[PDB]
């Protein structure tokens, strides 16, 4: 539960953060599977957030199990 991208939903950043600068500018709240897998930088609470995705990697595939391209902007 914890150990693992689920139940945890924060602010999606396109641009970056480096989970200590904050660089969303333009991204939705949603889950790390979800905004990640739309194929942006990173993801979660201003400044806290996750470089994501990684594209063929083990983050990305574990945020995206379909494909890149499932919710809105990334599409």
């Amino acid at each position: 539960s914890a150990d693992q991208p689920k139940e945890e939903k924060k602010e999606c950043y396109y641009n970056l953060n480096d989970a200590s600068l904050c660089d969303n500018v333009l991204a939705p709240n949603v889950t790390k599977q979800e905004c990640c897998c739309t194929s942006g930088a990173g993801w979660g609470d201003n400044c806290e957030i996750f470089p994501c995705p990684v594209l063929g990697t083990a983050e990305f595939t574990e945020m995206c199990p379909k494909g890149k391209g499932f919710v809105p902007a990334g599409e």
